[PDB]
């Protein structure tokens, strides 16, 4: 006689948790991302592919390639620094990215290369805020 | 000189839209459920098994199986209705279920089955409720 409909608030949040906890546990990964930046030493990244779509544009267009890789996928990354790339992912698996001062710059320009509007945007604020 | 960080309350929402648009696109997608119950037509849903895992310890398990499948996986599902198991795989994408009050029962069971425990609270607290 009725239609009863339940919705959970934290549900995202908590979900988010466990594909972190999955990341971190080299669990259910289908891309490793492979960062070579000027002197600095190779980095390897794992994740899963949907999470990166979810949170990047350039990513969803990088893996939504009409037709699916069977199983894992290396991706060559060039121009970011590994530990800019660390703190992107980071911030698409837990909504949180942390960064000294001096290089909100480098991170903006990660966001920017990456599409991460919501980062480009509290870096070039934090910017602007930093001058007279 | 300082720590810089940013969080975005709204992120875990947004990236959930996107994951969701991408099950509906058929994009990305790792996992094939083959529903079949009963008498009932067999039904054939498309998803990402992160998100599957991140909202039920029972898909967890099921996909976290030491070592990996080279793509998409059909996993035979029997003992719930097609129309059951679609509500708790929007429940996973969207943080939302809804069901008719003389079907709260079946999507409990359903619920229980995938231990996805929110909505085993919201269903029997219901049928808790429709009593004197
Ligand atoms: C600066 C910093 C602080 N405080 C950080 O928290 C992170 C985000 C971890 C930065 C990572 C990138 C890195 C290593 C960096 C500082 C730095 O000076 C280098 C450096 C900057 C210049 C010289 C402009 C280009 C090269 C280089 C590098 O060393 O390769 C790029 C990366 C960067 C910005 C932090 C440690
Ligand atoms: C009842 C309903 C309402 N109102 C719903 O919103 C959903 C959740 C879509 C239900 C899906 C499952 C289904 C088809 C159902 C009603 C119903 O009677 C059948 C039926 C119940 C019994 C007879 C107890 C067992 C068999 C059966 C079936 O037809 O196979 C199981 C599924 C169920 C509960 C809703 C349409």
């Amino acid at each position: 006689n009725r239609t009863f409909s339940y919705t959970l608030e934290d549900h995202t949040k908590q979900a988010f948790g466990i594909m972190n906890e999955l990341r971190l546990s080299q669990q259910l990964c289908d891309v490793t991302l492979q960062v070579k930046y000027q002197d600095a030493p190779a980095a390897q990244f794992m994740a899963h592919k949907v999470v990166l779509a979810s949170s990047s544009p350039v990513f969803k267009a990088m893996f939504t390639n009409g037709l699916r890789e069977q199983g894992m996928e290396v991706v060559s990354i060039e121009g970011i620094h590994p530990k800019v790339m660390e703190r992107l992912i980071e911030f698409a698996y837990t909504a949180s990215i942390s960064m000294g001062e001096k290089c909100v710059l480098h991170v903006m320009n990660g966001a920017v290369m990456y599409q991460i509007d919501s980062v480009v945007r509290a870096c070039a604020d934090f910017l602007v805020q930093q001058l007279d």
